[PDB]
């Protein structure tokens, strides 16, 4: 609404937010957050994704994937969605909460530096990612000034964190990215 | 607020009036004076002790306000300035406040950003950051900023953004001290 935060997901998402799925190896977690990458970009988003799980179960909790463009809206990255909706679903602003089971965000790239505290103001209890910041940098997208050591400043607060995971694939879905992104129409695209 | 279709945070009756009330502030004083006001009314609707608003910095239209609604909005990420940030790229429909053909436009704040609205603030593309309350008035009623690059105002000011603060802090922090006192 106009009196009202509301970022519209993709019919897609709405499906990765409604089936119930778990996925107990990371590599089967990331794969699956992955899908949801060349799914956003078919659905004019940016090549980002992310999830939250239970973590010690692999219970998919809520995804969300970068939807700036074409939400208008700068904030909208894909671990503010994922981390919000996973909130909203548990009603509660603390993921880390009395009670709750201990979650997970998984992203298909290191985070910037407005989502690197969005992730240690969540709740959750770890994060893993796939593709590096310099895979990122490396084709424009800005991860922003993160702090000396981030890395380092999660472990400190409890986020275990692991990067590189299916790095290959992520890397490559990057890419087609980039590939397909200036205006000159491709019907390959 | 739990849906499907979409993430939805409500906002209470005085923050949906801020944002549909015409409001020109020329001074900064004036802005700063507003934002604090909201400040009071979102701590009186169970809300953190932070407020903020998009102006246009020249002509000083408030295109948006946002208060922190974490808890009552059961949403981490809801801090004043990603509201104000994102209902401001809604009202302009663009996810570039510094986009072509945009007067400028200007985010007033209760406080220095966290480290998230950080960042938050650099994607939105408001050219100026005005704050009122310093970051150690902030810890000081027990409220993290997080781990920010050593000398964030430089990251701002090097990427087009003007910093600015301490404007009317003292009255913003008798603010946090009352909402700490309860
Ligand atoms: N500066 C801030 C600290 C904590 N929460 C907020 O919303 N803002
Ligand atoms: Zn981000
Ligand atoms: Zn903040």
């Amino acid at each position: 609404m106009n009196d009202a935060l509301h970022i519209g997901l993709p019919p897609f998402l709405v499906q990765a937010n409604n089936e119930p799925r778990v996925l107990a190896a990371p590599e089967a977690r990331m794969g699956y957050v992955l899908e949801l990458v060349r799914a956003n970009i078919a659905a004019d988003g940016g090549p980002f994704a992310a999830a939250v799980f239970e973590r010690d179960s692999g219970l998919l909790i809520a995804a969300g994937t970068n939807r700036v463009v074409p939400g208008r809206c700068s904030a909208a990255h894909a671990e503010i969605l994922a981390l919000s909706l996973a909130q909203a679903k548990l009603d509660t602003h603390d993921l880390s909460a009395d009670g709750l089971p201990a979650c997970e965000l998984v992203t298909s790239a290191e985070p910037c530096v407005m989502c690197f505290g969005a992730v240690i103001w969540s709740g959750v209890r770890s994060l893993v990612c796939a593709a590096r910041s310099d895979d990122v940098e490396a084709i424009g997208f800005d991860e922003g000034p993160r702090p000396e050591n981030w890395m380092g400043g999660l472990e400190a607060r409890g986020i275990t964190v692991t990067t590189g995971l299916l790095r290959d694939a992520a890397c490559a879905l990057l890419r087609e990215y980039n590939a397909c992104n200036g205006v000159i129409y491709n019907a390959r695209c």
